[PDB]
């Protein structure tokens, strides 16, 4: 679990969005595993606007943060789960690091701000849905 709170927006994994997220829907994209809903309270998380390929993510299945080197956002094939059929997920960044399904939502940050959230993983890999291209999150 986990979310990003920026301005009047909440960014979560689409497959973990709640009934309230869908009732306050701003934008969603199944191919990215992202959903953004509106909030009444102001968030003040900062979104990175950069080309970093290193950062630190939070891993809830270890209660720890780990440093990572990750690939640039790209189209990656993700095997079927209970949430989606087998498909290409876009804007996904992969790195070597521990993850389990419930780690989805953990934040990846660089020195400039939030980069993205855990969205995929397995066998010593962890994948992050990028949010740095969503320029409207700041207005
Ligand atoms: C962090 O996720 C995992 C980590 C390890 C393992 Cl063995 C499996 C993990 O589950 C996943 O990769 N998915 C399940 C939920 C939906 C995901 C998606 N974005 O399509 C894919
Ligand atoms: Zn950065």
């Amino acid at each position: 679990s986990g979310a990003i709170y920026v301005g009047n927006y909440r960014v979560v994994n689409r497959h973990l969005a709640t009934h309230n997220d869908w009732a306050n829907l701003v934008w969603e994209d199944s191919s990215r595993d992202l959903l953004v809903s509106s909030t009444t309270a102001q968030g003040c998380d900062t979104i990175a606007r950069c080309d970093c390929q290193t950062g630190v993510y939070y891993c809830s299945s270890r209660r720890k943060h780990y440093p990572v080197s990750f690939s640039k956002p790209s189209l990656i094939f993700v095997e079927a789960s209970e949430y989606y059929p087998a498909r290409y997920q876009s804007h996904l960044m992969l790195a070597v690091g521990h993850s389990e399904p419930g780690d989805c939502g953990g934040i990846l940050r660089c020195q400039h701000g939030v980069v993205g959230i855990v969205s995929t993983g397995g066998n010593g890999l962890v994948g992050f849905a990028d949010v740095r291209d969503l320029l409207w999150l700041d207005e």
